[PDB]
């Protein structure tokens, strides 16, 4: 994972759970407690599990529900990046794009395997849309979902529909349901 998410996550991590939490997990991983993270260098995908893993343990919360709150917390700080992706988008228009963008902002970069996230309309009031990804962070996609709801104040409910590993590619399929209409007639 780029550095640049990586370092947002423990950032978030610091600022949900404490810099004693993340200290001591950053230690049993043999991070230098003086390490700055570039932005374009690449963080290895199993050290950040065996980082969460350790926040798990020294906070008794699941790990699962850490990374759902990582996830909502992370569009925040995504309006400060991309802030056209946000800037007079609804939340339905927004989530049918996210497939789009995650190419887009991955194709510059070798090698890059970015999630799926192909986003269909299934009623007046509903889309439906899947997580392919060898690297199965479901509540991470989970919680960005929420995090978007939030952020552009528009309620949902979200209904998981299929979960399971086909070869190395993990799946998720919801059903995303608007409060309100959002589709003409
Ligand atoms: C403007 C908002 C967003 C931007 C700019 C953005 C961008 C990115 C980028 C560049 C990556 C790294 C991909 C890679 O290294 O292969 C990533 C990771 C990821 N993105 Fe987003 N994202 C946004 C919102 C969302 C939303 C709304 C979702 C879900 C609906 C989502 C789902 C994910 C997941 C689950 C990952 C982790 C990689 C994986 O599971 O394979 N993102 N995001």
């Amino acid at each position: 994972m780029k550095g640049t998410f990586v370092g947002t996550w423990i950032k978030t991590l610091r600022d949900l759970y404490g810099n004693d939490v993340v200290d001591e997990s950053l230690k049993s991983v043999g991070w230098e407690p003086d390490r700055v993270i570039t932005p374009l260098e690449d963080i290895d995908d199993d050290e950040v599990r065996r980082i969460f893993a350790k926040v798990s343990e020294k906070t008794g919360k699941n790990v699962n529900e850490i990374w759902r709150e990582v996830g909502r917390q992370n569009i925040k700080t995504f309006s400060e990046w991309f802030p056209s992706y946000f800037a007079g988008r609804r939340l339905v228009n927004f989530l049918m794009m996210m497939d789009e963008v995650h190419l887009q902002l991955t194709k510059m970069i070798k090698g890059a395997t970015p999630p799926r996230l192909i986003a269909k309309p299934v009623a007046k009031d509903a889309i439906e849309m899947e997580y392919v990804s060898k690297r199965k962070m479901y509540d991470y996609f989970l919680g960005l979902i929420e995090g978007s709801s939030k952020f552009f104040k528009e309620e949902i409910s979200v209904e998981e529909v299929e979960r399971g590993e086909k070869d190395g590619f993990s799946r998720l399929k919801v059903r995303i349901k608007f409060k309100n209409p959002v589709f003409e007639y």
